């Protein structure tokens, strides 16, 4: 029936999500149980590798607390099982909330970028790349249910199960992330940094803008292929698009990481502001 760990509870008939590497279940706390939780558990159909990056997790969510980072509450290690405590976002994943509008307005993809942004200023400054972000692994806050205003979505960064630290004269080379949202560098098996993650946000603004990755393909090896062949990348942006978004667009989505956008221009970028 009812589990608990710490203060809180769950019963697993309250499925949220699935993947290989988590399975999670809506949670309360014992005391309190208006302050409702999402709990993060073992995938036992692949125990080591779920068991290693919920472990890892924990290790950098313990170091990261913001507004725009989904919090980690409480978690509970042990031999054969480990359990992450974190904060519930009501409001779902970007990607099944880029679904439901079809796009997002410049002025909504502002305020959700503001908040990405902040987020990613902190990671910056502790030195982490994340490495696996997209729309699944932005989450919704709407405290106000369904009388809010769009100024009122809080929007945050969740799963850094995949996520290290990358000294600055160093790069990184292991092979992660989501085919579709992978900085080609990434893709291509070539050492990246955090330049990286840069690209990723630039085709999560991409698909905000459009509904749509801005390169797709049939297959993860024909993506490489196509990045291999196409030594410039110029993503099809939306006529109507305002020049100050369109430059940002085409700044961050870069084939060539040298060329891309770096974190001091990105969170400078007048798009931010107005
Ligand atoms: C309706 C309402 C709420 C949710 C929801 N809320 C969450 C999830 C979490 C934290 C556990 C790790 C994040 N806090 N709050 N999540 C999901 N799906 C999901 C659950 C885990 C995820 N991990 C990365 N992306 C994920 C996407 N759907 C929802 C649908």
């Amino acid at each position: 029936g009812t589990e608990t760990v710490g203060k809180f509870e769950f019963s697993r008939k309250d499925l949220i999500g699935h993947g290989a590497f988590a399975v999670v279940f809506k949670g309360r706390h014992r005391a309190a149980h208006d302050l409702e939780v999402a709990v993060k558990c073992i995938n036992k159909k692949n125990l080591a590798k779920s068991q290693t990056l919920l472990g890892k997790e924990i290790k950098i969510l313990k170091e990261l607390k913001h507004e725009n980072i989904v919090a980690l509450y409480d978690f509970q290690e042990m031999a054969n099982s480990v359990y992450l405590v974190m904060e519930y976002c009501n409001g779902g994943d970007l990607a099944d909330y880029l679904h439901a509008m079809r796009t997002l307005s410049e002025d909504t993809i502002r305020l959700f970028l503001q908040q990405i942004a902040g987020a990613m200023r902190l990671l910056h400054s502790k030195g982490i790349i994340h490495r696996d972000l997209k729309p699944q692994n932005i989450l919704l806050s709407n405290p106000a249910g369904r009388r809010a205003n769009p100024n009122s979505i809080r929007v945050k960064i969740a799963d850094f199960g995949f996520a290290r630290y990358l000294q600055s004269n160093m790069m990184a080379a292991t092979l992660c992330g989501s085919p579709m949202y992978m900085a080609p560098e990434v893709i291509m098996s070539q050492h990246y940094d955090g330049k990286a993650d840069l690209w990723s946000i630039g085709t999560i603004v991409y698909q905000c803008l459009t509904g749509k990755a801005p390169f797709q393909a049939s297959s993860p090896q024909d993506l490489r292929l196509f990045y291999e062949k196409n030594k410039t990348l110029v993503p099809t942006i939306p006529r109507e698009t305002s020049a100050p978004l369109r430059q940002l667009l085409l700044a961050l989505l870069q084939r060539n990481h040298k060329d891309r956008m770096d974190f001091d221009e990105f969170f400078h970028h007048p798009f931010l502001d107005a």
